[PDB]
């Protein structure tokens, strides 16, 4: 899909209104073909994806507009689509070249404070400057009203730009300020090289300094880079997410380069005195993070991953690795923030249709594609993969299910297989295949500040995005020939994370390594202040506030939430905490608060609410100080985006 | 825009029930198919997915006919080989369409047995054990978010030998949860099967021996309001006409004078004549305000204009249903030219004009040119008050005799006279009877809903929305009478007809106890009477929440309950009670917009959170959520809730 100009907002002193120019048949297949003839006048045009409707504004020469809404797609243009002159998304920014027939308004340097936001609905909203990219509306508005508007003009009295809107900054739901992407910010965009090549490691240098590496999975980012930096004669750390992959590293490297190295994950730990250790992020957290003088070079591998863990260990590298000696450390990705799936030259990719003795997701697979060989099918749910698992079993196909819980062992690893697995596969096992028949879609967790009484985290299944594509695809076609099959063509946006994965960060440092609200602040804070990395909203003092209050844990509850390994067990561990003691029932007898089973026969009345983790079958009371705490945190600053 | 099958669920032969998906078409094919409604894929399975541009749900097939939801289809046509197919039944009050089903279709098969174990199928293909409760209930086994039901609406209950019991509508919800689910059971298919396809109502009734409810559907000016409780008068029938409109009402009366012979009692607030006719025209304001019918006074009572949905309307009808008979009256008569599942259809006497991008004048995203309204009588339909006072402006600057109309604003303001053109809101068609040369319509209108939104209790949030067909078709109407006239617009489309939120149940309640002296017990059994009878438009029931709420809400100030009623705002009463208990703990209102506006003179002694009882518009202030009232509101979110699916 392209992005789609389906109207304009005229401006004149400072007036405005607006254009349609295209109903929904036009956008569509505008957005396929990437091909509009229309012609395009003014500065602001109001721009629409299949998801989506925004805006986007000219100036000097480029059509501007924010990645959370056009991501890295194209613009359709009169010869067709058009690729994306700037893409940076550490400040939320990309830029076409501007169309035939386009105005552009001109930067403002008078350095006027009373500014003035033009909307999608054509309305100018007068705007205080606060600072480079803040501004406080002169009258709060809801939220709502400026859903849809990003992108869009903010103005001085002058008529010139100042920048483009990018999110609200709300009180509990209403709307007293908004961030803008400065225009000085789209200058210093427009003056970076286009081209950059992350291709080659770099050399070590005489100070620190923080270098990326985009290279594909089996270019030796991970085995021959850290070698020949060993060779230099330096003492280089690898930490990559999969403690299969990390263990798998010991034995390639010993025989392949000759080097014995230090392996650390929790299920084991290898001391050879080597100069080159391989470690999970999890293990480096757990061993209390950069231990002073140990280390060269540090080597973030699958700096792409946006779990929890991976998060917080870069952050913590990004936090120490100077202060402890380091000269270097790499992140390291072959899909990074901004990237699209591009053609695969060893892979041939082959749409599934209606014609299959299996369903699958709306489509089919021919018995003939699995029946004989290894194959490998990425389903978005477990319930789902047991299920395909059990049809193609009683076809007589040798096939078995793979997902967080399950050893691994279930492999099989020779002989002819079906895997059905979800994306656990991914850190579990590190084998390739035949082909990937890949449904598309994700669970993910989202936050929702519904006040309800304080917030609510959310599991909702949803496409998948570029980095998610591209690593489910190659699982096949690794120095042999493949093929990946897939339900629909799309794409979500690479890069972005959810605020809900910054709670889980809080959560784990809690729950497993020792960290204070406080410290968790400081290393995700250096993750946030690099650039290159995944980027989300800044709800740091959110999320610390919030855990900040959660004192006097039970230790058993959060043992127990632990062991049974789910999501948030600091959470759902606090809130088993605080019914016990106010000899209280659980929000449900949903298996997510077993912990309190033996309890269930003398609590009684109304559940202390802290927060939503799930349904919320029994009744609640809003009177528990926790509650209260929480509550309060709410009238906290917090960017949500339009 | 049609209804497009994009896909379907597909049934286990036999064992146990369990199914899976299959999907036919994409965006694309689905806008298309929408527009030609011509399908020409072939139509496997029992159970579809399918889809309009704005939602996605299922249909069934039972025996013959593709049965689907109301609320989801409305009147709308199937996509079809040979293109678009009409409703064959169309059951507003069951929540139930059906067309005949395509070619080698094939059909589910009526639970004949009788099991109590049943299983809901849904959009996902998942199968999920309901136990059945009664005729049209049965509760989840295991209770479930309501967001997962979304989209299932249509689908099949079905009973362990794979036969259909109905097609669910509606989870029932207790504060966000499913606990069980609302269907139209197969029974009212076959009741609804059993009755002519084609009913007609374009006549005025006989008077019947015994107390009997009909319906009248014909246009403005077959004289509903003149000619036909004329003919009744003139037969020698007691007669009263109720109309939402002051100006219409005092208008039917004059013209009876002056044409008709007779000279009938009116009765408004603002004019009341007794003159001992046996016709009388009342608003359904001052009818609620005289306290309702009134023993032995009618034979026949016409609740003209039935198809509005503005609280008194509601409120009036409701009354009289519940009145009628025991008054006396044989003849209840529900008047409309637009009923419930009415569609605007093309009228001889009007030419219908998309806007384009060519134009001076800027309106809604397309253009008027200043060609099309320089000379004449015409009318802007505008969905705020501040476009029209925006475009009056824009349209005079630019020589033109431009006045705005909106409530508030005296009519007569509107001039007769020549030269004109008028920039209103829909409030132009209770305060003005007149007519145009042209009608230019924005084809959007405001409305309010509520969300039950748990922080704390409930939401009532003003919102724009695409116009029905009683809006289009009522706005149109004010050109192409009797002579020729012309409708300008914005947008083709146009949301089915003959639905209203539960907020307007909120404000039955509200002008109960704000202005009519209704207990909440009171006007629970008139809304019950006007739910109850069919053929009017419908809502979700949700009166036993509602009777709950306003129950609690006592000892109101009763002086800012004048105020309220004195500025014209919606809900006076939960206003004022908002501000009564705010002033009683010298607390601030959640804002200080205007609708707040009682409590700007005691600003200097009000001072800490807001006891906030419910959302009525943005809240900037803290909040305390300890108010007792509060906690009672909280109570009641307790209740059973139908959300539609
Ligand atoms: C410029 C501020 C930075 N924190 C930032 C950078 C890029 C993007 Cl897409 C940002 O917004 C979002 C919004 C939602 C999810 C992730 C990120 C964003 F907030
Ligand atoms: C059969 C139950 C009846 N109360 C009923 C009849 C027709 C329809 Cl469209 C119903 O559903 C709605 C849903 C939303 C708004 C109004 C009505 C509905 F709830």
């Amino acid at each position: 899909g392209s992005v789609v100009i389906v109207g304009r907002i005229i401006l004149s002193s400072i007036t405005a209104y607006s254009q349609q120019t295209r109903g929904l048949l036009g956008c569509i297949i505008t957005s396929l073909t990437g091909r509009d003839k229309n012609q395009v006048e003014g500065e602001v045009q109001v721009v629409s994806t299949a998801t989506q409707s925004f805006l986007a504004t000219c100036v000097n020469g480029v059509c501007w507009t924010v990645y959370h809404g056009a991501g890295s797609k194209t613009l359709a243009g009169p010869k067709g689509p058009i690729t994306q002159m700037y893409t940076n998304v550490d400040q939320d920014l990309v830029g076409w070249q501007a169309p035939p027939g386009a105005r552009s308004l001109t930067p403002c340097t008078c350095g006027s404070s009373d500014l003035y936001l033009v909307t999608r609905h054509a309305d100018v909203i007068p705007v205080r400057r606060r600072g480079d990219s803040r501004g406080s509306l002169l009258s709060p508005r809801p939220v709502s009203y400026l859903k849809g508007s990003s992108g869009g003009p903010l103005l001085c009295p002058s008529g010139h730009a100042v920048g483009i809107f990018r999110a609200a900054v709300c009180t509990r739901g209403v709307a007293k300020a908004v961030d803008f992407v400065p225009v000085e910010s789209m200058e210093t965009t427009m003056r970076s090289p286009v081209f950059t090549d992350n291709s080659s490691p770099p050399a070590v240098p005489q100070s620190f300094q923080v270098a990326h590496l985009h290279a594909p999975t089996g270019s030796g980012k991970s085995t021959k880079v850290p070698a020949a930096y060993a060779a230099q004669g330096y003492k280089v750390l690898v930490l990559n997410p999969s403690v299969a992959a990390t263990l798998g590293f010991g034995a390639y490297m010993s025989k392949a380069h000759g080097i014995d190295p230090n392996i650390r994950t929790g299920v084991r730990t290898i001391t050879t005195g080597a100069p080159v250790t391989y470690s999970t992020y999890g293990k480096f957290l757990a061993d209390g993070g950069c231990s002073g003088g140990a280390y060269d070079i540090i080597i973030c591998d699958e700096c792409h991953s946006t779990d929890s863990t991976t998060i917080l260990g870069i952050g913590t590298v990004l936090d120490q690795a100077e202060t402890a000696g380091a000269r270097l450390v790499v992140l390291a990705t072959a899909t990074p923030p901004g990237s699209v799936t591009v053609p695969h030259p060893n892979i041939e990719e082959v749409a599934l249709s209606n014609t299959g003795e299996i369903p699958f997701y709306g489509k089919a697979i021919p018995i003939e594609a699995i029946r004989g060989g290894r194959h490998l099918i990425f389903c978005h749910s477990k319930k789902k993969c047991d299920e395909l698992a059990a049809k193609l079993s009683g076809l007589g196909i040798n096939a078995v299910a793979y997902y967080r819980g399950l050893d691994v062992s279930v492999i099989p690893t020779i002989g002819d297989v079906v895997v059905v697995a979800t994306d656990a596969l991914m850190t579990g096992y590190t084998g390739d295949f035949d082909s990937v028949i890949d449904c598309n879609t994700c669970v993910t967790q989202t936050v929702d500040f519904s006040l309800d009484p304080t917030f609510t985290i959310e599991t909702t299944t949803v496409p998948q995005d570029a980095v998610s594509r591209s690593q489910r695809r190659g699982r096949t076609g690794r120095g042999r020939r493949g093929i990946y099959r897939f339900v629909t063509p799309g794409e979500r946006p690479s890069g972005m994370f959810d605020s809900s994965v910054l709670c889980e960060c809080y959560d784990a440092g809690c729950a497993w390594y020792e960290l204070t609200p406080a410290e968790t602040s400081v290393r995700l804070r250096a993750y946030l202040n690099t650039p290159g990395l995944p980027v989300c909203q800044d709800h740091l003092e959110f999320w610390e506030s919030v855990f900040t209050g959660l004192t006097h844990i039970d230790a058993h509850f959060l043992s127990q939430t632990k062991q049974a390994g789910d999501n948030f067990p600091y959470l759902v561990a606090y809130q088993a905490t605080v019914c016990a003691r106010a000899q209280a029932p659980p929000p449900s007898w949903d298996q997510m608060w077993k912990c309190l089973i033996r309890l269930k026969p003398t609590l009684h009345g109304p559940t202390p609410l802290l927060y939503r983790l799930g349904a919320v079958q029994n009744e609640v009371t809003l009177t528990h100080p926790i509650t209260k705490y929480i509550m309060a945190c709410m009238s906290a600053d917090l960017e949500v985006v339009t």
